């Protein structure tokens, strides 16, 4: 992620997400193309519970996406970070589910 050990998953379909209010739903519809469609992570063998994996997958993926987006001149607000937190969490979850069923 700038220092080693993370791997990049295949791209996943962006989910329909409902955020519980009109303004965030509209915001989401308009801004969702700006958020990742793939996750960075560390091998599944290296975590105790899916909970950690997910937590880690999320901060690292988002932080790296933030460096590549920022270099390009545009910035994420706190709302961006919040939403990104949720959707990257679901995607990391699908990723854990997928990598662990390696049997």
């Amino acid at each position: 992620g700038g220092l080693g050990g993370y791997m990049l998953g295949s791209a996943m379909s962006r989910p329909m997400m409902h955020f519980g209010n009109d303004w965030e739903d509209r915001y989401y519809r308009e801004n969702m193309n700006r958020y990742p469609n793939q996750v960075y992570y560390r091998p599944v063998d290296q975590y105790n519970n899916q909970n950690n994996f997910v937590h880690d997958c999320v901060n690292i993926t988002i932080k790296q996406h933030t460096v590549t987006t920022t270099t390009k001149g545009e910035n994420f607000t706190e709302t961006d970070i919040k939403i990104m937190e949720r959707v990257v969490e679901q995607m990391c979850t699908t990723q854990y589910q997928k990598e662990s069923q390696a049997y």
